């Protein structure tokens, strides 16, 4: 039987290209999504066309709340109903916007978004992931190569992304007897806001020393490819860097 | 004129000291609480003893909530109400206790705790702090130097710690321009928790390279001295370990 | 045309595993070794029978001296002179033993520093200057924040490593030359070392209480050096089984 | 009886800051020099005016050579001479400039120069420290906090400073037991080069997010004075940035 995974956030970009590869590589996979509607049930079909009934949806926001374990035990159990497994976890999903420390959402609301959706659910998925388990199991969390040099005015979503370091470590540490891995990929820049103007990504562009380019979806995928598969075995607690150098350069 | 300092959770042990030796050093003190009136009370007696006018008590629950934003708003303006300014923010208060990944606090009271305490009310006490702003102004934010090597079973705790960092960070970085410094101290193993029998104790302090002893509470104080001090007035996005090389030895 | 690799050390133990994987990937091999020349050779001789003239071998020192740039623009030499090209520099050779703070302390230098990180530091410059999928890996250290007691020297030189790896994927990028490293954590334990200390590594380690198999370390070798690691230079992938998150 | 202190490359710049602090706190001091023979004995005649018998010069070369170890052994063995004791060394001295990877020294050269200063003496004095000795001995390393965001084209340089950090966390876990504390200061900028340009030294300063200048070197002794000092007697293995917050901006 084929190995079944769910990846967050996986109607577009990264994440969907991220749930693209491991299709390819042979494996079932839950699409999750929070607006991405069409997005996400157009690439289940892309995906089920190819190879009938290896791809569902499945619709959460993934903000903090007190009803976030829920929905969080829900993406789980989601991927049992539809493939009777789940192999692999993929954190993916993040919202990313300005929080500056000094002067349309209130402030409670930016810490619920960032903080929930870049390392609360991720702590809550694993959770329920572990709880419910030949086998290669593991977990991939998308990280960030900029965390010691962070964005300006962007400490929630920075404190997320640090946070999520630390659960890759403790997960790793806690889950690693019951043969569980827990690893961590790190993009650089890879694909721009949309809402960026491009005079702002070029200026991110010519700073990456290897090819002057922002890493493509299907490269941050690669990493994660690597990271669930056979050639991984013996890693966990690990976080790939896939930056092409940019963490490297100085001020 | 005497500057001010907010010390949280400064009822007992390192909060105390710190709250203790700021004051030695001049500094008029908020002596923020949660649960400990009756330390915090009768700390901010012995310090009007010495000097009259000199500390005031804060109570306020710093648990993640849709009212914790107000709460620390209330806490910064406590210190300015008392004496017209606040140039130090010491963030110490923390909760601390396992949340197992597998197998009667719910999940998202435990998450609200410990990424509240410390994480989230850091985040707010320095916007309110920021704010609200010869003249030396900076915070120190109590980290762990374990981060990387967590307790097993901790996970929203080091998660919380690892937000820490990431804040100290982010928050130097944005409010270096307004002359905020903000750093960090990280001990080891400093004061034990107070039920932990003493053979337990011995088996973290024989660990430590340096004398095979937990730090005191007032080793600890030294270094958020230093850093608030007019000797570091370079310093700033800096974690400084007291450890007695802890973080050093493998397992 | 095949893509050609040397590795440091390679007769033996992981560097052995790295070059017979490397050659399974369809890589043309360069064995660097110093003293085992009878483990170099038939690794040579059982690479060449899968395929003819695939493998050769080359003998140095990397112990730091006033040869040392020879012996490592040679290496590299060897490779272009085998195989008309060089696509992958593996930097695996390493001296490890103690050297306490309380063989002469100047010879222990030389040969911690001069194989650890001074050698790795000329053959990078050597790779480059002669200089598709350009890449070099280096074998770092896991335990490098955390080392073992008294191995100051060795320490030293893995700490550089590390920042050769990282200077040189900075400058190295413009070339299209891509710079990472593997950390092994606890892999194939000394020869020399005690089956009791050997046992007490083993049952430190998280995932599965076992060092890892050669063959582990050289799998992440294989990532990095392949297609898909294109994007990542500067990157140090540890495979230690979760050994580095443990505290003491 | 006042203690006595070794400081590396003290003729100058930052070490001169050093030797400055280290005295006015009251120990006697080293001043170790290379060819600066003229400041360094100006220096010396300075302090011993100040107070008598209170410091001398020692010359030593720190290129690493067969009898680098007998000339570390010598600086040490100078300080006992002079003052019966040796209770601090600070290794400030370093060799600094570029190595291109792609194409004067021989390379030869350049190895001895830069890893010798910057790392291989280091371990030498501090092998001969601990092998000669309620007091408080210390060894402080002058670190790099741009070793992970490197210069470009200076990869030996880096080199040294990333094995001096290793020196600076081996050494703090073998000698602890020995009471011997060892720990790091790190600058980003401070004083910069004589030989660089004014417009080339701004570039720098601008991009300090603390103050837009270049720390003092007084405020580099600073850190280096609390290392040293009673306030850090459970201080080991750790390393100060002193950096305005440089390390953390991103390209
Ligand atoms: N792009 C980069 O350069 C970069 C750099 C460093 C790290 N990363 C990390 O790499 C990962 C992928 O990056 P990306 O740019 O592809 O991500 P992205 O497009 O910004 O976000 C991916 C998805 O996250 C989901 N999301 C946002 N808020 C949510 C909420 N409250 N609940 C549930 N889901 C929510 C969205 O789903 P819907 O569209 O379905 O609403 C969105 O499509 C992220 O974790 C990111 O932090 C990316
Ligand atoms: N002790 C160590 O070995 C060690 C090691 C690494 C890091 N640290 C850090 O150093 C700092 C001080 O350590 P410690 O051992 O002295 O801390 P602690 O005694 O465990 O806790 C300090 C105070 O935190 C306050 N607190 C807990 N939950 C709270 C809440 N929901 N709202 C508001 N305040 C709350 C408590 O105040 P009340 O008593 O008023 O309720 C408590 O007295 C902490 O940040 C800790 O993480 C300590
Ligand atoms: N095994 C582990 O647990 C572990 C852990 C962390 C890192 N690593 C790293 O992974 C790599 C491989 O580990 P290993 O245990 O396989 O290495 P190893 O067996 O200790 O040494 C590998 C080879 O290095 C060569 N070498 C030693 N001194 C030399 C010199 N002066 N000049 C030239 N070559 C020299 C030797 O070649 P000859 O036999 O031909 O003389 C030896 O066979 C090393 O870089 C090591 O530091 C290993
Ligand atoms: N300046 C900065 O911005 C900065 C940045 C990062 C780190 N640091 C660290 O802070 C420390 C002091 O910096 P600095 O700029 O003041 O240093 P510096 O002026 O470059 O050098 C200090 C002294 O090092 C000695 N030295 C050089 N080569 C030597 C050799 N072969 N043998 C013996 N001694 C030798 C020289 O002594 P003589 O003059 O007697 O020949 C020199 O005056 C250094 O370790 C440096 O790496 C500084
Ligand atoms: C700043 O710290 C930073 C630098 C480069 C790239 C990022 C980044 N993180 C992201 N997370 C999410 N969810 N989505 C996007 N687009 C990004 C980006 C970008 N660019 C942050
Ligand atoms: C595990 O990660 C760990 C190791 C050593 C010391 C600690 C530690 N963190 C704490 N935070 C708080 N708020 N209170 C206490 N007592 C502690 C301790 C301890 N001991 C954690
Ligand atoms: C201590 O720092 C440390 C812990 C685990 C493993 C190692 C290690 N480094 C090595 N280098 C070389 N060249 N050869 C071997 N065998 C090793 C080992 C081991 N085991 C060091
Ligand atoms: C590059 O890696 C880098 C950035 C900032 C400052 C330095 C630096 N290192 C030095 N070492 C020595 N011995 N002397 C000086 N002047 C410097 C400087 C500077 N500036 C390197």
């Amino acid at each position: 039987e084929a190995p079944a995974a769910v990846v967050t956030g996986a109607a577009k970009r990264i994440g969907r290209a991220i749930a693209v590869k491991l299709h390819q590589t042979g494996y079932r996979v839950v699409i999750h999504y929070h607006n991405s509607a069409e997005a996400a049930v157009s690439l289940a079909d892309e995906l089920n066309k190819e190879r009938s009934n290896t791809a569902v949806v499945c619709q959460a926001d993934l903000t903090n709340s007190n009803v976030l374990p829920a929905s969080c035990e829900e993406i789980i159990n989601s991927c049992f109903r539809a493939f009777g497994r789940c192999d692999v976890l993929v954190n993916n999903a993040s919202a990313f916007y300005p929080t500056p420390l000094v002067q349309g959402k209130t402030v409670e609301t930016q810490v619920a978004e960032l903080i929930g959706t870049n390392a609360i659910a991720p702590f809550l998925l694993t959770m329920s992931f572990a709880q419910r388990q030949s086998s290669n199991l593991s977990i991939v969390n998308l990280c960030d190569a900029m965390v010691d040099q962070p964005c300006m005015a962007f400490s929630l979503y920075n404190m997320g992304k640090h946070a999520l370091v630390g659960l890759t470590q403790s997960a790793a540490l806690e889950l690693a007897p019951y043969g569980i891995r827990v690893n961590g990929v790190a993009p650089g820049v890879s694909l721009l806001p949309v809402a960026m103007g491009e005079e702002e990504k070029d200026k991110w562009r010519r700073k990456v020393p290897l090819g002057r380019r922002e890493a493509s979806a299907e490269q941050i995928a690669d990493a994660v490819i690597f990271l669930v598969s056979g050639s991984a075995q013996y890693i966990t607690g690990s976080i790939i860097k896939v930056d092409g150098g940019l963490s490297l350069v100085h001020a």
